[PDB]
C-alpha cells in the first residue's frame, strides 16, 4: 500500500541540511521535492512527535548560517554523551562567512540544495528503472541509497567545486549527511527523525513488538558447526520472513529494531544487490520492534505467522527432495510421499512460535493509570510523568509520551503470550527419535523398527523433520547467495592456530593425501581429505570409519611431520558476548542525566525535570542503528578470516576462533563495541562482557556451548558493574579452569614483560600456596623464588606488573585475585592447548 509520491514528501518534510539552516528550512524541502513533487498527515505526525519532547524552552536558535543565535551545533552521542563537533564543516563555514557573509550563505544554501535535489532525483530514477512494477522496492531503494548517493555527491561537490582534498572532502561529507535533527537536543541525526515523521504520519500508528522463540534449544543443541550456524542463519532469516511483511506494507523505516539499513538479508534478498561472504553472518536477532497502521494489524499478524509457517513448509519439501535426490534417504516414492504425512508437516509447523503484540501510539489515557497497572513506578518516573501532566495541561495524553516504559509494558505482554501458546502445543507421535538432536520425532520413526529406520538413511542417522531443514540449508543458501562458510568443521577452526595447516599442506600435504589414497579411496576426495580430523595421526592410530597396516605408516608419517613443525593444534575457542543492561540501556534508566543531552548553550533556556533521561523513539532509532553499524561492519571486521563469525545480531556475538586469535579478538571487538565515533556513523559507546571457552575438538558441541553461555550468564554477568571476560579451559582431563578477568587485563598482559618471559613451574606454586598462605609479602616471596644486575630490576618490573595485573582481576578479596589471575596464566601458558 505503498504510493511512492506522498512517501517522499512525508519523510523529505525536512530536509537534510536542517542544521545547516532552521530558517525557511521548509522552502529548502520545497525545493527538493520539486524535482519529484509538490509540498496533512505530516502535522499529526509531528505532533505526535511533540509529545514525545521533555522541555519547554523559556527563542534561541541554534544554527550554522542563523541570525537569538547561540552558535554552532555539535552533536552529542546518546549513550556516551560525548560531544563531536563538525570541524570541516565549521572551519569552511566560519572563512565563507569572514570573506562574502550572508550572499555566500543564500548562495551556498541554494547550491547546497540544488545538489540535494540532483541526487534524489538520480536516485529516484535509479528506483524506478530497477523496480517498475513495485513501489514498495523503490522506496526501500531511494530509503536506502539516498544517504550514501548524498555522501558521494557531497564529496564529488567538496573535492571539485570547492577544490579540498580527498581527507577533507570525505571529512565534509561525512559531517554533512550525519547531522543533527534538533540543534538544541543532537542526541539523533536527521535520518531518523525523517524516519519518525514517516513512521508516524499513518493512521492511528501503533508500537508492533515480534519474537520468535525458542533460540537456546534450536541453536545450542548443535551438534556440528555447520548446524549450529545453520541454525543460527536459519532463525536470522525467520526474522527477515517477518520483518519483511512490515518493509512490503509501509517500508523499512517503519522498523524500529533491528536497523535495516545496510542489512546484508534487506540488500539482497530485497534489493537484488549482489553480496558477498557477510551475507554468511546472521545480523538479524529473534526480537523487533516496527511501527504498523492500527487497523492493519491483526492482518500483519496472520501475514508474519503465515509467511513463516510457509517458508518453512517449502523449506522442509526442497529439502526431502534434496534428500531424496542426493541419496541422504534411501526411499522410494511411496515413502517419499509418506515423508510430507501430516505428523511431520505438523512438527515443522509448530516448532518456532511466533509471538506478535501490539499497542496503539496515539490512542489516549492515563498515563499514571498505564505505568501503575503496568507496575513500572519508581521515584524517578512519578518525576518524569509530572512534567509532561504540566506541560500538556493534560492528566490523559497519548501514550507515546510515554514511549519507553510502553515498549518494556509491550515486552512483558509478550513474553506472557510466548507462554500461552507453548502450553497449547500439540504432543508429538510416540517413536524413535532424531540422532542428530534426540529430542524430536525422526522421520519413518513411528513406522518402523530402530534396525530398518537405521537402514533407511544414509550412515544409519535417521533425521527429524527439522534437523532434516537444517541439513539441507547450507545447500540452500549455496544456491540463492552463490556462499558457503570457509570454515565447515570446528577442526578447520583449530587448525589455524600458527598457519598449522597452511604450512603442514604446503610441506607434507600431497604426501600425506598419498598415503591416505594408500589405505582407502574413501579417506581422499577432490584430492584432499574428506574430515580435517585426518589431519591428527590420533585418528588413524585408534578409531576409524578393517584395512592393512600402512595406516600405522601413515602415522609415522605424520608424527615425523609432527616432530618436524610441531604437533597439530587440538583445541579451539567459542566467543560468547553480550552486552550489560542493555534493556535498561535502551529504556534509559542507566544513561543518566537529561541535562547532558542538550546543546552546552542552551542549558539555561530550556527547562527541565528532575528526573532519569528516558529515551524518545528517535534515540531509540539511533541505538538501533549503532548496533546495527557495529554487528554489520565491525565485529566482522575484526573477526576477518582469522575464524567463524556465525552471529552477529546488535549487542551479542557467537564465533569460533583458534586458540590464539581468540583473546585479541574478543579485546578487538569489545574495543570497537567501546567506540561512540567512526567516521559520520554512529557506534555503541558502551560496554559488554563475554565468555571465551578453550575446548577439545572432540569434545560434544552442545555441551561446549552450554558451558560458554553458562560462562557468560552465571560468571562474567554475575559480577557488580559487569563488563567482564570469563575465560574457561576445558581439558580433556575433565579439569575444568576458569577465570575472571577485566578486559584490561588483556591489553596490560599482552604489553607485560611478564609474558615476553613467559613465552620464551611459577603457577603452580602459586596456586599451591594461595590456598593455604594467610599476602603482598606471599607474592614477593614467590616472584622473587622463581626469577646479575638485571634480576633485581627483573624481579621488581615483574613484581610491578602482577600488582598491576591482580587490579583488573575479577575477585573480591586478593587471594581470589591471585587465584584467576594465576589461574588465566595457567591457561595460557599449557603445552597442550597452545603448542
Ligand atoms: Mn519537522
Ligand atoms: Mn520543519
Ligand atoms: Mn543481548
Ligand atoms: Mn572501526
Ligand atoms: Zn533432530
Amino acid at each position: 500500500m505503498v504510493n511512492i509520491k506522498e512517501k517522499l514528501f512525508v519523510y523529505l518534510h525536512d530536509p537534510p541540511d536542517k542544521a545547516l539552516k532552521i530558517e525557511n528550512h521548509e522552502e529548502r524541502s520545497k525545493k527538493i521535492l520539486s524535482s519529484g513533487n509538490i509540498q496533512d498527515k505530516v502535522k499529526q505526525a509531528d505532533a505526535l512527535s511533540s509529545k514525545t519532547q521533555r522541555f519547554i524552552i523559556r527563542e534561541p536558535v541554534i544554527d550554522f548560517l542563523g541570525r537569538f543565535h547561540v552558535g554552532y551545533p555539535v552533536f552529542i552521542h546518546p549513550i556516551s554523551t560525548e560531544i563531536k563537533r563538525y570541524e570541516t564543516l565549521e572551519k569552511y563555514i566560519d572563512l565563507g562567512r569572514s570573506n562574502r557573509g550572508e550572499r555566500f550563505v543564500n548562495e551556498f544554501l541554494e547550491r547546497v540544495s540544488k545538489l540535494e535535489g540532483d541526487v534524489l532525483k538520480e536516485v529516484f530514477e535509479d528506483a524506478s528503472n530497477k523496480f517498475k512494477g513495485e513501489e514498495s522496492k523503490q522506496w526501500a531503494y531511494i530509503w536506502q541509497f539516498y544517504p550514501v548517493k548524498l555522501k558521494e555527491g557531497v564529496k564529488e561537490f567538496a573535492k571539485s567545486e570547492l577544490k579540498l582534498k580527498e581527507e577533507e572532502a570525505e571529512k565534509f561529507a561525512e559531517e554533512f549527511v550525519n547531522l543533527p535533527a534538533d540543534t538544541r537536543f543532537p542526541d539523533h541525526a536527521i535520518w531518523t527523525h525523517l524516519d519518525l515523521t514517516s513512521a508516524l504520519s499513518v493512521k492511528d500508528p501503533t508500537l508492533l513488538r515480534i519474537k520468535i522463540v525458542p533460540v537456546q534449544p534450536f541453536i545450542a543443541n548443535s551438534r556440528k558447526q555447520l548446524d549450529l550456524w545453520a541454525s543460527s542463519h536459519l532463525l536470522s532469516m525467520l526474522m527477515y520472513k517477518a520483518l519483511e511483511v512490515i518493509v512490503d506494507k509501509f517500508g523499512p523505516e517503519h522498523v524500529i529494531y533491528p536497523s535495516l539499513r545496510d542489512q546484508p538479508f534487506f540488500l539482497k534478498f530485497y534489493l537484488g544487490e549482489n553480496i558477498g561472504d557477510e551475507i554468511l553472518v546472521a545480523n538479524l536477532p529473534n526480537k523487533a520492534l516496527a511501527i504498523v497502521s492500527g487497523k492493519e494489524a491483526e492482518k500483519i499478524e496472520e501475514e508474519i505467522k503465515k509467511r513463516i509457517r510457509d517458508f518453512l513448509l517449502q523449506l522442509y519439501r526442497e529439502a526431502v527432495d534434496w534428500a531424496v535426490e542426493n541419496g541422504v534417504v534411501k526411499v522410494d516414492r511411496s515413502e517419499k510421499d509418506s515423508m510430507l504425512k501430516e505428523a511431520y508437516l505438523k512438527i515443522v509447523r509448530e516448532y518456532f512460535t511466533v509471538s506478535i503484540t501490539w499497542v496503539s501510539l496515539s490512542e489516549k489515557e492515563d498515563i499514571y493509570q498505564v505505568t501503575e497497572n503496568a507496575g513500572l513506578s519508581d521515584e524517578d518516573v512519578k518525576k518524569w510523568l509530572k512534567f509532561a501532566e504540566k506541560k500538556e495541561n493534560s492528566r490523559v495524553l497519548e501514550r507515546i509520551a510515554i514511549y519507553p516504559l510502553l515498549v518494556k509494558i509491550l515486552d512483558s505482554l509478550g513474553e506472557r503470550k510466548v507462554t500461552e501458546e507453548r502450553f497449547e502445543k500439540s504432543e508429538q507421535l510416540k517413536g524413535w527419535k532424531c540422532h542428530v538432536c534426540g529430542e524430536n520425532l525422526a522421520i519413518f520413526g513411528d513406522m518402523y523398527d530402530h534396525d530398518n529406520l537405521k537402514s533407511l538413511w544414509l550412515d544409519e542417522e535417521p533425521l527429524c523433520p527439522m534437523c532434516l531443514i537444517k541439513r539441507y540449508y547450507p545447500v540452500w543458501i549455496r544456491s540463492k547467495t552463490g556462499q558457503k562458510i570457509r570454515f565447515e568443521s570446528v577442526v578447520d577452526v583449530a587448525l589455524l592456530y600458527k598457519n598449522w595447516r597452511k604450512i603442514f599442506d604446503e610441506k607434507y600435504g600431497k604426501d600425506l593425501v598419498s598415503k591416505a589414497r594408500e589405505v582407502s579411496e574413501d579417506f581422499v576426495k577432490d584430492n584432499m581429505l574428506v574430515d580435517s580430523d585426518l589431519y591428527y595421526s590420533s585418528t588413524w592410530e585408534s578409531g576409524l570409519s578393517i584395512d592393512e597396516e600402512k595406516v600405522k605408516e601413515v602415522v609415522d608419517f605424520l608424527n615425523a611431520a609432527y616432530k618436524e613443525i610441531g604437533n597439530p593444534p587440538k583445541y579451539y575457542a567459542i566467543l560468547v558476548m553480550d552486552g550489560d543492561d542493555m534493556g535498561k540501556v535502551i529504556s534509559g534508566e542507566v544513561l543518566g542525566e537529561i541535562s547532558t543531552r542538550i546543546h552546552p548553550n542552551i542549558r539555561d533556556y530550556v527547562e527541565i525535570p528532575e528526573a532519569k533521561y528516558y529515551s524518545t523513539p528517535q534515540v531509540h532509532v539511533a541505538i538501533s542503528q549503532a548496533l546495527a553499524n557495529f554487528s554489520i561492519r565491525e565485529v566482522r571486521s575484526v573477526v576477518k578470516d582469522e575464524g567463524l563469525l556465525i552471529y552477529a545480531g546488535g549487542d551479542d556475538v557467537l564465533a569460533i576462533l583458534p586458540v590464539d586469535k581468540a583473546l585479541e579478538v574478543a579485546y578487538k571487538i569489545r574495543k570497537e563495541f567501546g567506540k561512540s565515533f567512526e567516521n559520520g556513523s554512529l557506534l555503541p559507546g558502551w560496554k559488554l562482557s563475554a565468555g571465551i571457552l578453550i575446548v577439545h575438538y572432540k569434545h560434544p558441541l552442545y555441551d561446549a556451548l552450554e558451558k560458554a553461555r553458562d560462562l557468560l550468564n552465571n560468571k562474567a554477568k554475575n559480577v557488580p558493574g559487569k563488563d567482564t571476560l570469563a575465560i574457561g579451559l576445558l581439558k580433556r582431563s575433565g579439569s575444568y579452569y576458569i577465570s575472571l578477568v577485566g578486559w584490561e587485563l588483556i591489553r596490560v598482559f599482552y604489553n607485560s614483560e611478564l609474558r615476553k618471559k613467559l613465552l620464551e613451574r611459577f603457577i603452580y606454586h602459586v596456586l599451591r600456596e594461595v590456598d593455604t598462605w594467610p599476602i603482598d609479602e606471599m607474592l614477593k616471596f614467590e616472584v622473587i623464588r622463581h626469577i646479575k644486575e638485571e634480576t633485581k630490576e627483573l624481579r621488581e618490573k615483574i613484581y610491578g606488573e602482577i600488582k598491576d595485573l591482580l587490579e583488573h582481576v575479577r575477585g573480591n578479596n586478593e587471594v581470589e585475585k591471585v587465584r584467576g589471575l594465576f589461574t588465566f596464566l595457567k591457561i595460557i601458558t599449557d603445552a597442550e592447548v597452545f603448542p
